[PDB]
């Protein structure tokens, strides 16, 4: 579980968003494993808009968090899960590091702010949706 605040905005996995978030929809892509949803309360986050590939990300199924190299936001297949058919998830960044699956919405940070969210594990991987892309979100 996590989610990312940022001005009158929310955002989350789309596969973990609530009957609320779905009540106060801005936008959702299914393909990109995201949906925002609007608050009343104005957010504590910053975005990133930046170009890095390092960065430091919070792992719940260890309290911990794991600095990690990661690639850049790409289209990549991941396997069909109770959420979702077998299919390409795009704007996703891999990495090496530990992930289960309540490890969804962690934040990946570098120096500049919020690059994106936890989404995707497995086997000693873990992959990031990346929302550096959303200018709107500022
Ligand atoms: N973005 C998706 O399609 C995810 C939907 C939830 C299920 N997905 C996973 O990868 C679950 C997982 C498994 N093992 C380790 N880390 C994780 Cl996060 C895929
Ligand atoms: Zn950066």
């Amino acid at each position: 579980s996590g989610a990312i605040y940022v001005g009158n905005y929310r955002v989350v996995n789309r596969h973990l968003a609530t009957h609320n978030d779905w009540a106060n929809l801005v936008w959702e892509d299914s393909s990109r494993d995201l949906l925002v949803s609007s608050t009343t309360a104005q957010g504590c986050d910053t975005i990133a808009r930046c170009d890095c590939q390092t960065g430091v990300y919070y792992c719940s199924s260890r309290r911990k968090h794991y600095p990690v190299s990661f690639s850049k936001p790409s289209l990549i297949f991941v396997e069909a899960s109770e959420y979702y058919p077998a299919r390409y998830q795009s704007h996703l960044m891999l990495a090496v590091g530990h992930s289960e699956p309540g490890d969804c919405g962690g934040i990946l940070r570098c120096q500049h702010g919020v690059v994106g969210i936890v989404s995707t594990g497995g086997n000693g991987l873990v992959g990031f949706a990346d929302v550096r892309d959303l200018l709107w979100l500022d």
